[PDB]
């Protein structure tokens, strides 16, 4: 009998197109290939982090945990799949009991004996009303939720390892520029020390140069700490150590990530795995509704066995000592004064709760992909302003170098312009890292790189 | 009879008065109307914010989830309410079985038959010592805890929506001020371009103005990203988007909130819902003590059913085929190695755990309201210092404007003072937003607006 | 016997030597006294902080929660320990039933009667293949896991108390130096007001001095907020009020901590308690395997009771009414579609999930210890840079004071020299506090002071 109600997908309350604004460009609309289709071998153009992701494909702990949990829920589904079949079980008994006089078969306290072994099925409940089929659907939906959870864990691990590698790649060049700053400040301090030893400058200019030398040295120590912490973070996110057979990495400013079209929100609930996980939870709640609905109807039970029984032990396996049994049973409670109706109410409440959580997850996913669209719309113009600033600092440094090589001004006002140059370009490298991290997070939230290659 | 232990509320280890110091303002004594009495329609002075809170009352997911969970705990309380009543039902039974020759009463392999359809009570659980009453009280306490969870969720939602709207307004005002800064830098760069094209200024003075206008352009892009993302963070918490027919949003420095007396910490013992969660969990643990202690006592069961039974089928519904049953049983385990004793002291330990977390919730609430009192005592003076800074910069700009229009200075050293004016002025909107956020989550931490109107 | 598979320790995937770099110092190899060896009392050299850890030893809430959960899992272990023994119980029985004529013993609607008081064992399983022993040491391993959770909570509490106390001292020193800043700014504003009232200085210098005075007055309120909020956090971590009988505190520049050797990656395999909790979860999953392995084997059941039965109520306690029963039973289900196989491989999969989580915990602990080693390798040079920066500003201030007292420059340049002096001085307390916080977190993650002294 059919008792699970018809499943229906709840409506997405968000707008069917992405909202616009001054930070956003033009919505390209729906496209042929969204971010769930492009694998991670095609998105990241650097081969080194690709080989790192290929290492983390098998050497990570949480991916192994989720891959085992998939098989766990598969075995839990197969347990209930086996429970639909009748359970054959060897049951061996034995009886030696005394009785009182008024209750005996003799009218006297005789010690009666009995022995019997049997095999067959006991309490074979027939799924006429779809209770065990509902539990089968519930175990199947939980297994599907587990594999969607493995997809989500793999995509988040890919994004985390990618951001850690790009952060290390940024901070290496930033440490190089801070070493350049320390060298510039050491040259400036040596020049002012020479000028103080000759007698032109006072002690105060020497102190005020040393106070900025110490500031550059402290910034160098901070950036070395950041480099080391990004290294040991990438080591943890990889599981194994950093390999030496890696290919040459590519620099940040040339494009390492391909562009993905924005698509539409609706295909995102077709493609993002946690929305499918909430959908599987909703279908599991509907299966529990079907189970609680099948709890109202009567229960059919069957017990059928065959074996040999006797009074003594050696006379059990004799010829003619066989015995068969057939008993059907029907159970139906009547006075359910708020037990089964409250259970059905509990199940309907669980379905409505999973509906609300499904719409909540839809709205959350829409919020983060809209934030990614905003970061995409703004970081290009931010790095354009940064690159123009670095260009202006470079022209300033070239003019100061021409002025120095003519002989008009000294090495001090060449050195400070040299300092301004790379303290501008390290603040280009910072926010180059931020556009790279924002694009990785936008690729992850739009469906992620569950597959390796493009479908 | 009932052997549930008596309930006593533990003593809070906090100070009876609010702590004092230097930045602490003077306490206004006992609060006649605290924050839990004050509704959200009276606290926020903006009609636009109250309209969107009225939207978020009905069109959010987790606020619906909490109410559905309240209905769920009501249903599971009704289950253990119905548990006290006996469960009668119909039981149909068929029997066709062979017997061995030595064990039969006739001495033959008899294929005997039996049929019957009985009606009545089987295994009637009798609550003689309040075990089922203790489970009913545990279900009721969990229902009250789920009831308080909806108030906690509504207060956190009201605070989050209020702070999100305030951050949106503050970001819009700061975006307008960065637009003015970009206009000022554009005018100054055009004037330096004119001076360089004439021949009075060198290229270096052009390059530094270019760096200034590029840095301001990057800051404008960053603040436009902030404005674009805070609308997303608001629309996510609202569920729906921003409506078109909205009331006029009042100003940030204009009064948007009302004063709330902090009163006493003991009033928070009546008013913050998480302490009520810990209290309901404590009483549920006491109900579990009652259950585990009533598990010691003997359990009485009853089986009484009547109906028709026969050897054959069509002779079931005959005259005189009726028969009744009466079987009272009493089960009592005696010798264990402290099994039920371990269940009993396990439940007592669960009570002591709930006492300890009941005290830690009081300590967390005390620390939160003390941080709110510190922010209240500091922000009113910090914003006054910022306002004095703003008016000093405004007097500076006015004197520079008079000095410009008399002809003494050029437009550049008017524009830089005009620039310093609103770059100091955005530091009023910043920390005005922080004072408003501190007052909002202090209002939430004191109990919040669970009701719409003040009682 | 026992079907439990024998346990052996999995492989630690990380490198067995601490990784080296430019910021990393020399590894001192393995050491006999790690962080878990010495107690917390001789580590923190402040007697006040030791007294606050001493009152945190008893007056905290989560420590009490952890000790009570330890006793809870002990009681749950004693439940399964008592489960080996037979449950001897008394079962009082009454029986009065009518029967149909074709099924009765007389051919008549006879009302048969029976009464009985019986005492003995029912359904007593005999642990032949080690299932109940597996559940017993499963609960025992969970109890040891809860003990390691208690140790982890205690070490986390000690680390949090130490960080809060040192942050209190740092914020107090920063508040004192910002008070000195407000004083010098007020003196500079008074001298500028005198110069404006005489007539030498225009109003613009007065405005731009007043803006600086307001900028320092904002920082004063911003730091006196943080002093009080950190006092609040300390009171929350302490669980009670701040004691008035405290010993004197020692400042941050004095030796507050002691040297702890980093040792080896293997030493944490013995000493950090969350790894011990993970391997206790390992042994719990292995005991789950050992409990699931007994389902394939036959199970023993026993039912044996003696007592007095009769047909009448008062005729129960009569001579000759004593009777006994002996009933053995053997159960073995045979036909399944992989039910018990999937349950067993499900338990094995849970064990493999546990080995993967056990490796992940070791990897995260190694990452945290690498962060602590990098902070130790860098904050010494950062503090040296801040210290000789302070010394340079002090020599600057002394030369400016000599130049003032000979009469060359005014009080104004002396005041703005003292301004930068204690600015660079308050920039030492930040990154002194960060070094001490990093060393406290390193001592926590390396094993912590679970004991009070060294043993």
């Amino acid at each position: 009998c059919s008792l699970i109600p018809d499943y229906q997908r709840p409506e997405a309350p968000v707008a069917a197109a992405y909202p616009q604004g001054q930070a956003y460009g033009q919505n390209t609309g729906a496209a042929a290939v969204p971010a769930a289709d492009i694998g991670w071998r095609e998105f990241f153009r650097d081969p080194q982090l690709q080989q790192l992701i290929g290492v983390a494909l098998e050497n990570n702990r949480d991916l192994r945990v989720a891959a085992l949990n998939v098989e766990a829920f598969r075995a839990q589904y197969r347990i209930q799949r086996a429970d639909l079949f009748p359970r054959i079980g060897v049951d061996g008994s034995g009886t030696r009991q005394r009785l009182p006089g008024d209750l005996s078969t003799t009218g006297s306290p005789a010690i009666s004996s009995q022995y019997g072994v049997t095999l067959g099925t006991t309490a074979w409940e027939l799924d006429l009303f779809g209770r065990l089929r509902s539990l089968r659907d519930q175990a199947l939906e939980q297994y599907l939720a587990t594999e969607q959870a493995q997809r989500s864990a793999q995509t988040t691990l890919v994004a985390s390892v990618a951001t850690a590698y790009l952060t290390l790649k940024a901070d290496q060049a930033q440490l190089q520029l801070t070493k350049d700053t320390l060298g510039t400040y050491q040259k400036s301090f040596d020049l002012t020390q020479r000028s103080y030893d000759v007698g032109v400058a006072s002690a105060l200019d020497l102190r005020q140069a040393q106070t900025a030398v110490e500031g550059a040295r402290a910034t160098l120590a901070q950036y070395t700490r950041l480099v080391a912490q990004d290294q040991n973070a990438l080591v943890l996110l990889l599981g194994s150590g950093i390999p030496a057979n890696l290919p040459q990495g590519l620099g940040l400013d040339q494009t390492l990530l391909t562009e993905v079209p924005a698509g539409l929100p609706s295909d995102l609930l077709q493609r993002r795995p946690d929305i499918l996980e909430a959908e599987h939870q909703l279908m599991a709640a509907n299966a529990s509704i079907g189970a609680a609905r099948a709890a109202f109807f009567p229960s059919i039970s069957l017990t059928a066995n065959a074996g040999t029984m006797s009074r003594q032990l050696s006379g059990l396996f004799d010829a003619g000592s066989g015995s068969w049994l057939f008993q059907p049973s029907i159970n139906l409670p009547i006075f359910t004064a708020g037990s089964l109706r409250a259970s059905l109410d509990y199940a309907k409440i669980q379905k409505d709760i999973n509906v609300a959580q499904y719409e909540k997850a839809i709205q959350t996913a829409f919020q983060e992909v809209a934030d990614g669209l905003a970061a995409r719309g703004t970081f290009t113009e931010q790095l354009q302003a940064q690159r123009d600033l670095v260009k202006a600092s470079d022209e300033y440094y070239q003019l100061a170098d021409k002025r120095y090589r003519t002989g008009v001004d000294n090495y001090l006002t060449l050195l400070d312009a040299q300092r301004s140059l790379f303290t501008a370009q390290q603040q280009l490298i910072t926010d180059r890292l931020n556009q790279l991290t924002s694009e990785v997070n936008l690729y992850k939230a739009l469906g992620g790189g569950w597959n390796q290659q493009t479908v």
